[PDB]
């Protein structure tokens, strides 16, 4: 473990998301910040919310400039509306380097804050193409790779603690790695194997094959990537194609037969409850996603256990019993590798050499049977037909 400082600098769960220590301004303001791979913008709370205990004050920075332009921006779940300026950034529990950096500080939302998250602003780690209002707005990496020696490269290890974290627990509790800048060998076993980026913008992949206990899916590649698939810190769940979740969920139900799950389950919407201890793992099966290599018709696959695909929370009672919601669900934009998945394995953001590396993470939650993996080579011939063009 070559980077000490930034190990476990982590904190949050799949639900509510993860965050990093951030200062802004002068003298510095501290926030907890989401790291978010599936957006480029650095925004920030900047005015009071019920959900917020404290807010960047842009009137008490001597280093803040005002750029003097609105942004709106809607999602699908929220949104928010700010005001565009830049300060110094720093992350304390990062490389130790202070940059300018572009912030766009939110004076109206709706439905982005979340009770509880512990999270003051998102921290967009994709690339400019996707920032608000456009690619001119020099997303936060882009401006501490220019500014400063840091390798342009991060790395996440997200840790699911399988099992739910009350309020203090989860503020007490260490959620993961972010490595600015590097690889940390202490966070994951075995080898790393890199996926190319297809394209900067999201951090686009290419899936080339999915199997569920070994069975394949037996769908036309295109499918898995329709219309693209992508790997963010930013959403919860694995979500997957409409036809893609459909023949999952059929197989995965298959799989699981010896026990029957109401339809509401499966939608995502209800949680199941066994008594303490017995959660029957072995009746749920594997998932293996195949990636596209970086050797000319090579591939190889991430495998992730239902202690991933199965994310724990509090019973309604509050009760002894296990409790848990299924954490695959459809999307109509693309499959979308979400911080459940990225609980099984340390993620490699290696953008100096176009491509995301993974390996079996050392926090990941499994049985004494069955680990996450991540193997290969496989022989695979045509990948570039599994990409989606519009
Ligand atoms: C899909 N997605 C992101 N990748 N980040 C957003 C976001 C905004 C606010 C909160 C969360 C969030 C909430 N709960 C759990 C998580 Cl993991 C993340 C995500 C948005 C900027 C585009 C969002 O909707």
């Amino acid at each position: 473990g070559s980077f000490v400082e930034m190990v476990d600098n982590l904190r949050g769960k799949s639900g509510q998301g993860y965050y990093v220590e951030m200062t802004v301004g002068s003298p510095p303001q501290t926030l907890n910040i989401l790291v978010d791979t599936g957006s480029s913008n650095f925004a920030v709370g900047a005015a009071p919310h019920p959900f917020l205990h404290r807010y960047y004050q842009r009137q008490l920075s001597s280093t803040y400039r005002d750029l003097r332009k609105g942004v709106y921006v809607p999602y699908t779940q929220g949104k928010w509306e700010g005001e565009l300026g830049t300060d110094l950034v720093s992350i304390p529990h990062g490389p130790n380097v202070t940059v300018r950096a572009n912030i766009a500080a939110i004076t109206e939302s709706d439905k982005f804050f979340i009770n509880g998250s512990n999270w003051e602003g998102i921290l967009g780690l994709a690339y400019a193409e996707i920032a608000r209002p456009d690619d001119s707005l020099e997303p936060f990496f882009d401006s501490l790779v220019k500014q400063t020696h840091v390798p342009n490269l991060f790395s996440l290890q997200l840790c699911g603690a399988g099992f739910p974290l009350n309020q203090s627990e989860v503020l007490a509790s260490v959620g993961g790695s972010m490595i600015i800048g590097g690889i940390d060998h202490s966070l994951y076993t075995g080898s790393l194997w890199y996926t190319p980026i297809r394209r900067e913008w999201y951090y686009e992949v290419i899936i080339v094959r999915v199997e569920i206990n070994g069975q394949d899916l037996k769908m036309d590649c295109k499918e898995y990537n329709y219309d693209k698939s992508i790997v963010d810190s930013g959403t919860t769940n694995l979500r997957l194609p409409k036809k893609v979740f459909e023949a999952a969920v059929k197989s995965i139900k298959a799989a699981s037969s010896t026990e029957k799950f109401p339809d509401g389950f499966w939608l995502g919407e209800q949680l199941v409850c066994w008594q303490a201890g017995t959660t029957p793992w072995n009746i749920f099966p594997v998932i293996s996603l195949y990636l596209m290599g970086e050797v000319t018709n090579q591939s190889f696959r991430i495998t992730i256990l239902p202690q991933q695909y199965l994310r724990p929370v509090e019973d309604v009672a509050t009760s002894q019993d296990d409790c848990y919601k299924f954490a695959i669900s459809q999307s109509s934009t693309g499959t979308v590798m979400g911080a459940v998945i990225m609980e099984g394995f340390y993620v490699v953001f290696d953008r100096a050499r176009k491509r995301i590396g993974f390996a079996v993470s050392a926090c990941h939650v499994h049985d004494e049977f069955r680990t996450a993996a991540v193997e290969g080579p496989f022989v695979t011939l045509d990948m570039e037909d599994c990409g989606y063009n519009i």
